[PDB]
């Protein structure tokens, strides 16, 4: 079926012990996450580079994580209803809340944690290159020679493209459709692992620290382990999303050379060019790329969402 | 009368060529825009810092500008009708996008223009410490002791406090009379120079580089001597606005000791924390506090909003 | 009207850990004693030297900051009445407990809060040197030119003569008078900003970590994140106060040469010199002098003592 993804989004400063309390406080946090049963699997991305289209962000290159002073962290969530993230978070806050604000020491900006449908999806599972000889066999046994996927390595062994769009209000489903057509044709390049779309449906007010005005004033004050309370968010999930159509387009490459030649395949073949000119006449803004390297993943979700 | 205000944002790399370009491409663009009649003044801010509101953000400071790899831009554009700022950049599109790209070696993210208004001001005209004695004696000349107002050193001898908040829908007029109240409350503060809240209206298109599919491809492949075609903007300024409303409170402060102590005041002070604590109950996000420092002004913007 | 003065007296640590956990645990305790409606305002200051008296303190120094090992620190905190600092030191002991206890591993004395009453004010409220042309101008136009005060630069620009004395049981007010009389005549110094004099009234034992036996123990194995019971107090503020009466004599300068040779107009000035030694014969001890400087400071305290 499809998930829902609650990404984490935040902004800390690029020192090693940013890094040591990443390994440190990191598991503990996804340890707390699975003990709702709603939960599916999870994702953790560092950002290393910006795509600079050539010289249009001439500052910018794909590799920027030795020259840089803040370094962006997203957390992918993925939930099987998006009220289970709701009531995942309050239930067990005492811990999430300390556990979170230990990192707080770091952070230059956040967190931002927004809610998002999956609308489409390309995803195989992940696999090492040891684990290929065993699953070719399995399918070949079944007698299905046409579902065998492309290996796609765990752990920090491939990049991910992270488009941003905003769609112009009256232009959403054109939007949608384009882009499912745009990426039908471009799984075709050479190092394409899969693709997936997310439609932002709102935003999670206990996930971002945003309270009202007596919790602001707790998280304000806390020397670390107390807790506001959890009930004093003023907004619901889906009072308050973007009217501008926010979309991310999320692909998987092996490589970063294959990153930089794939997007740019929209760009360079004359008939995804002219499938592709239909996804920009919609946009307010973007497509902004981001490339995403994931430190760690609970691979198992992509088998519920194949399942 | 009270102008509107077009906000050019940027990103760019923290190396002293960018320097040097900001001192030479600066008052070009600077010339290009006074060519319309419409067009009041300008400010041009460069950001400091974060104001880390005790370790609510922990790895910020009020001084970043030393240990970091990207500076942040922002430009204030003061126009009579907003309007004018969309006839104005259309009728000097050949000067404009090749100074602007120009720029573009350098950058790491945007431009992003929205346009604002004006629902609140007090603003009081710039002068030097030389330029005070002869201020009183034509007010004291006229019998108007009570319109002196306070000495605001102009070209980077000053902090901005920036603070953005987003506010719930159907909680609008409710932040913006409580906003208003707690900056008169605020106003007592040693070493408040002004303020003015401003409320965004609207996208610029054609400031953002955001064209559609034809003109897309010619920002993407310019040699730099070339243009677009100016009238292939897909949207319209109020076409496209985000839902939570976007607010910026824009605070003067002679140093960045009396920005710390006076934005603290409605933490501290038991009845602005009281009048304070309406506003919090209405942001979606919020407040974040940028710390900028204005290194040039075309400070007769303060006499239009004045007469 | 009057305040009292709650001060709270501590040695600590010289390293420059000391100061980072100064710039953030120190806000942060201001936030939660401005919960209660008692509560004017507060000042903090750091010990920079010893007037020597010429060398009767031979090896003392007006700036020691550098050539040393500990670093003394007073805080003031004004209240209403002296009941508010005791209902609201125990009704906030949670947040209060750990957060000033987050300060124990930099510790050398300490601390002891003792309470103390304003029996004379001289004080002006502060402002910028950009803040006061539209201070006379107000002034001038309600027809009073007689109450324009001295510039008072806020938030670490104008030293503190901190002077101790105690007076014989008989003497009492004797010494007082005498003092008012005193200071009446030395507000003539050049740099001579405010005085007040301060007369001790009693302890507080909740805010000096003083327990019985079963809070002792808890306040002695204590991880960080535990608290012990607040009335387990043996006595009360009034119950233990010193025979010989405490009185500090608080006066403002703008620099340490204005304290240097104003604080020494009552020994070289005969009219001074004759009143002053009024105040010699009282005295069981003193005067000591300690200089300090104020590092924050919230100034809206001096508005409340001159309404
Ligand atoms: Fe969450
Ligand atoms: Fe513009
Ligand atoms: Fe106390």
């Amino acid at each position: 079926p499809k998930p829902y993804v609650a990404i984490n989004m935040a902004e800390l400063k690029n020192e090693p012990k940013t890094f040591e309390m990443f390994a440190s406080v990191g598991p503990k946090v996804c340890m707390v996450t699975a003990r709702h049963p709603g939960f599916v699997g999870f994702q953790n991305h560092i950002q290393i580079g910006i795509l600079p289209f050539g010289n249009r962000y001439g500052g910018a290159k794909m590799d920027m994580t030795k020259e840089s002073s803040t370094v962006r962290v997203l957390q992918y969530t993925f939930w099987k209803d998006w009220k289970d993230h709701e009531e995942m978070h309050r239930q067990n806050w005492s811990y999430l809340f300390r556990l979170c604000y230990s990192c707080a020491s770091q952070m230059i900006w956040g967190p931002w944690e927004p809610i998002y449908e999956i609308i489409y999806a390309n995803m195989p599972i992940n696999t090492e290159m040891t684990d290929f000889t065993a699953v070719v066999g399995k399918k070949f046994a079944e007698g299905k020679p046409l579902d065998i996927p492309v290996i796609s390595q765990p752990y920090g062994k491939r990049v991910v493209a992270f488009a941003e769009h905003s769609v112009i209000p009256g232009k959403e489903k054109q939007f949608e459709d384009a882009i499912v057509r745009t990426l039908e044709m471009l799984k075709k390049a050479p190092g394409f692992l899969g693709a997936m779309v997310l439609k932002e449906i709102g935003v999670s007010g206990i996930g971002s620290m945003q309270f009202g005005a007596k919790g602001f004033h707790q998280v304000l004050e806390n020397p670390g382990s107390l807790e506001p309370d959890p009930n004093n968010v003023m907004y619901s999930v889906p009072e308050a999303k973007n009217t501008p159509q926010q979309y991310i387009v999320h692909v998987e490459w092996a490589n970063t050379d294959a990153l930089m030649f794939g997007m740019g395949r929209v760009l360079l073949y004359p008939e995804l060019r002219q499938v592709h000119d239909e996804v920009l006449d919609t946009l307010v803004y973007g497509p902004y790329i981001r490339i995403l390297n994931p430190m760690m993943e609970g691979t198992f979700w992509r088998e519920y969402l194949n399942e």
